[PDB]
């Protein structure tokens, strides 16, 4: 056992480097591997691996005070030194950091006693605290189980200070946990989490029905949605529903034609039944999305202007911009050109090519040929970096990620926010602007910043948001409740409590 479950993951959790990627599974990463300060559901840090820290009068320098009586799973002792070889093995590797502005900030970390980290940043960078409380790449391993003093180039075994240890891994098969029982907090009240490797939904719906499994935790793309509503019903089961994380939305590449456009982009974001979508593809499970972050998260309620749906106006604005129906046709022209826009998304995925084929058919309903591109995962990142895409499927990326973090991302070429905004003439300005609201400590200013950079980019309907979604569980009822986690990519299995 009754302190043993088994779940499911559509891949292994990988390595388990502490400092690097894909394939590492965050999280996993974050149940062997622990921060400076972890972080709460209302937006603030709370005290973990440091028990207090203070910061110069110029926020420049700031300076933790470790718990002294944390130990790594293997014996060996967390202290300044320890989180100090941390900090410089993540940023002798500080080019792959790029996306996230604390790794370009730190400019030095040092032990100033077995207790004391101090660490010096470029400016007074507000999102500090937060950004080390992330998954990733800022949490810990025994500097023993570097390779030749780094991680960078990988590890040895994948030793942490958190409630869980990695038992054994077989690739393609599966990955067991086990509790820590020398953890220097709360013992979890799971002894043994054994991960099933099953990447198809359907298959891992299966997988529960038949009893092979206890749990599924994930997003909307957990199982087949018409089938987890099914089981809401079901006696035998269990199942939740949390509220909403993040944005699934399209992004709309103003540097390529005729989404460079804006009346284009703007009669697209009337062109979309969302709701009738989501009670189509989504089975009603999700909420309508009408701007890039919901107005519930930080910065964000702007009041700003929903593009309801209307086919009328997404018509009107089309024939003012000049694209008109050519005689016996369905599709607009301008200059000889028709209205073509190429939509790109995994191929492989069900809902991504439900909801390609609903936008399609929604779009067409105005006099624009939308041109479904289903490709591989790798293809389709590929695009996505260096801008090849009309349209394309993207989501933003929770607590605490939003809106900072995703702003702060905007900047870096080689995602996708940077290619679709590319085109814009006021892209360097908001550049500058999101440069300026990390470093801002005037209140009244960063949320003006904040202001600005969020209704331009509605105002110029960079974005075509579509819904804001859920964490979903299905679990066997002997579990009990399953709780959610302050941070969105994280699974809090030490919580659970049957
Ligand atoms: C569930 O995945 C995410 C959930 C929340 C935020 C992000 C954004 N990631 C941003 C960085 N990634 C790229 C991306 O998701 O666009 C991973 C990454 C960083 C540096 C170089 C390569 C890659 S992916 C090969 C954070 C992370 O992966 O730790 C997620 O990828
Ligand atoms: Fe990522």
């Amino acid at each position: 056992a009754p302190d043993e479950i088994t779940t499911a993951w559509p891949v292994n959790v990988g390595p388990l480097n502490p400092h690097l990627y894909t394939p590492n599974q965050m999280f996993a990463q974050s149940m062997v591997y622990e921060p400076l300060v972890k972080y709460q559901a209302d937006g603030s840090v709370i005290p973990w691996l440091a028990k207090s820290w203070t910061h110069s009068e110029d926020g420049k320098t700031w300076t933790f005070t470790l718990r002294d009586d944390v130990k790594f799973s293997n014996g060996e002792p967390f202290d300044a030194e320890a989180a100090a070889e941390n900090f410089r093995a993540v940023l002798d590797n500080r080019q792959r950091h790029a996306w996230l502005e604390l790794a370009n900030q730190i400019v030095d970390v040092k032990a100033l006693s077995k207790t004391e980290l101090q660490i010096t940043l470029k400016s007074a960078y507000y999102p500090f605290l937060q950004e080390l409380a992330l998954p990733r790449p800022f949490r810990f391993i025994a500097p023993s189980q570097f390779k030749n003093h780094e991680t960078m180039n990988g590890i040895k075994a994948p030793i942490g200070t958190g409630p869980w240890i990695l038992q054994e891994s077989k690739l393609n098969q599966y990955d067991v946990f086990v509790r820590n029982e020398n953890y220097w907090g709360e013992k979890p009240a799971i002894k043994k989490i054994t991960f099933n490797v099953i990447p198809d939904p359907t298959t891992r719906a299966v997988a529960f029905e038949t009893g092979d499994i206890d749990l599924l935790y994930g997003n909307e793309g957990l199982l087949p949605l018409d089938t987890f509503a099914r089981f809401s019903q079901n006696p035998a089961y269990h199942t939740q529903l949390s509220q909403p994380i993040e944005t699934v939305m399209l992004a709309l590449n103003t540097a390529k034609a005729p989404t460079n456009e804006l009346a284009v982009r703007e009669a697209l974001n009337y062109a979309v039944n969302k709701k009738s979508l989501i009670d189509n593809a989504l089975y009603g499970t999700q909420q309508v999305a009408d701007t890039l972050f919901a107005p519930s998260v930080p910065y964000a309620n702007l009041g700003l202007k929903p593009s309801q749906y209307d086919p009328q106006k997404a018509k009107a604005l089309l024939e003012k911009a000049g694209w008109t129906l050519p005689a016996g046709k369905d599709i607009r022209e301008k200059n000889g050109q028709p209205l073509r826009i190429e939509l790109s998304f995994i191929g492989t995925d069900a809902l991504s090519k439900s909801m390609a084929e609903i936008i399609q058919a929604d779009m067409r309903q105005i006099g624009a040929d939308v041109s479904l591109i289903g490709e591989e995962e790798s293809s389709i990142y590929a695009r996505q970096r260096d801008g090849r895409f009309g349209m394309i499927f993207h989501r933003t990326w929770g607590a605490p990620y939003d809106p900072h973090a995703f702003l702060s991302s905007m900047r870096v070429p080689s995602h996708a926010d940077f290619q679709a905004q590319q085109g814009l003439a006021d892209k360097p300005l908001i550049d500058k602007e999101i440069g300026e609201v990390l470093a801002t400590h005037d209140e009244t200013q960063r949320q003006a910043l904040y202001r600005d950079i969020l209704t331009r980019l509605h105002d110029e309907a960079v974005y075509l948001p579509i819904s804001y979604i859920s964490m979903m569980v299905v679990s066997k009822p002997e579990l009990g409740n399953i709780p959610y986690a302050p941070i969105a990519t994280e699974i809090p299995f030490e919580q659970i409590k049957p």
